[PDB]
């Protein structure tokens, strides 16, 4: 398994705009297109990053295209995060994996707000850090998906994943 398997099984893939679980504007494998009300602000966006007029409407291809810019983003993100860059580096390869499905879901901003959580798997206390990590609203929001990535953290290992 790797990081793209991963993400591909807890986001999906969907071909037409589509509400995310927030109620946000997406296409693809779990690409915001825009946190506004409008379908119309969501279409522009989506023509901005397809560079055509897709109606709405994208390809496999299209979709994947997207998907490798976005993992290729967080990753970055997270080198270039003060907070973020020391936890990453700490890691084994697995987790690595688990951290980055975090931020991207939910930004670098709003992982770097989880200081306890990040401390904890640091210093390399899972058993703490999972406890920690599923007092958030994540959690309490998306709590399988959210089960999947803790457990990852956790033991260190894909069997949450094993399964799906």
């Amino acid at each position: 398994m790797n990081i793209f398997e991963m993400l591909r099984i807890d986001e999906g893939l969907r071909l037409k705009i589509y509400k995310d679980t927030e109620g946000y504007y997406t296409i693809g494998i779990g690409h915001l297109l825009t946190k506004s009300p409008s379908l119309n602000a969501a279409k522009s966006e989506l023509d901005k990053a397809i560079g055509r007029n897709c109606n709405g409407v994208i390809t496999k291809d299209e979709a994947e295209k997207l998907f490798n810019q976005d993992v290729d983003a967080a990753v970055r993100g997270i080198l270039r995060n003060a907070k973020l860059k020391p936890v990453y580096d700490s890691l084994d390869a697995v987790r690595r994996c688990a951290l980055i499905n975090m931020v991207f879901q939910m930004g670098e901003t709003g992982v770097a707000g989880f200081t306890n959580s990040l401390r904890m798997l640091q210093q390399k206390r899972w058993d703490e850090a999972a406890v920690n990590l599923a007092k958030s609203r994540w959690y309490n929001q998306t709590p399988n998906r959210a089960k999947r990535v803790i457990t990852t953290f956790r033991t260190g290992c894909w069997d949450a994943y094993k399964n799906l």
